[PDB]
């Protein structure tokens, strides 16, 4: 089947757990350790459970 999957926009990992989605930039997420070394840092990100 098809599904919709996250990757992150720093590592091309999947982004599973917690997501970090910028509020500005389109379609842009990290994972949480993109998020951990501080990538991403200007903009002000959405964080909410990633199933
Ligand atoms: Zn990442
Ligand atoms: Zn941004």
């Amino acid at each position: 089947l098809e599904e919709e999957d996250v990757i992150c926009d720093g590592c091309n990992g999947p982004v599973v757990g917690t997501r970090y989605k910028c509020s500005v930039c389109p379609d842009y997420d990290l994972c949480s350790v993109c998020e951990g070394k501080g990538l991403h840092r200007g903009h002000t990100k959405l964080a909410f459970p990633s199933p």
